[PDB]
């Protein structure tokens, strides 16, 4: 009946503790009420006025903390009907406690075709590790292991070029400090 809303974070979902993030919810033009929900509770509300030209609302979150790391959703109202929930957004808090180390095999400089594997180590956390690829063409990989996890990339191409940082975690939504970057140079 009502177009399903859409939720996303800005800049992205990895929020360093004490820092800020903005959660955006898109509903529909004219909607008079938007609610941001967090783990079964009401987090924030926004009532567009005038609503005719508005179809999105921004929820600002300053001073990020682990108690705010989790699953968010959004619903909006037009008249007396409420919409179905939006997609589920997971916010994680970073820079918690320690700093893991990152290493790569065979080395930081390779030619297309060489199999590359990254290794993240942190002995004071859980088995869940994460490999982040900086800049554009960004994304996050996850790996598991005791004290250390590996992230094999298989044969690489120049597309694998970029800066990498890894994270350790204390639970699925609470991550450590990013590791020192490793700039992978691919030739060929």
């Amino acid at each position: 009946t009502l177009p399903k809303p859409f939720i996303w974070a800005e800049p992205h979902f990895m929020v360093p503790k004490e820092k800020q993030v903005t959660i955006c919810c898109q509903g529909n033009y004219g909607a008079v009420e938007y609610q941001l929900h967090f783990e079964g509770s009401l987090f924030a509300v926004d009532r567009p006025k005038p609503p005719e030209r508005i179809n999105k609302v921004k929820f600002y979150i300053p001073d990020m903390n682990s108690r705010m790391a989790g699953q968010y959703s959004c619903i909006y109202r037009v008249g007396e009907l409420w919409s179905e929930p939006s997609n589920l957004l997971d916010l994680v808090v970073t820079e918690m406690y320690d700093t893991p180390t990152l290493s790569v095999h065979p080395g930081p400089e390779v030619i297309s075709g060489e199999k590359v594997t990254f290794y993240c180590r942190l002995d004071t956390a859980t088995s869940m590790f994460l490999l982040l690829k900086e800049g554009r063409s960004s994304h996050v990989q996850r790996g598991y292991g005791k004290v250390q996890a590996e992230f094999p990339l298989g044969p690489v191409t120049t597309a694998h070029r970029g800066t990498y940082r890894c994270f350790g975690s204390y639970n699925n939504h609470a991550w450590s400090f990013p590791s020192e970057p490793v700039k992978l140079l691919v030739t060929g």
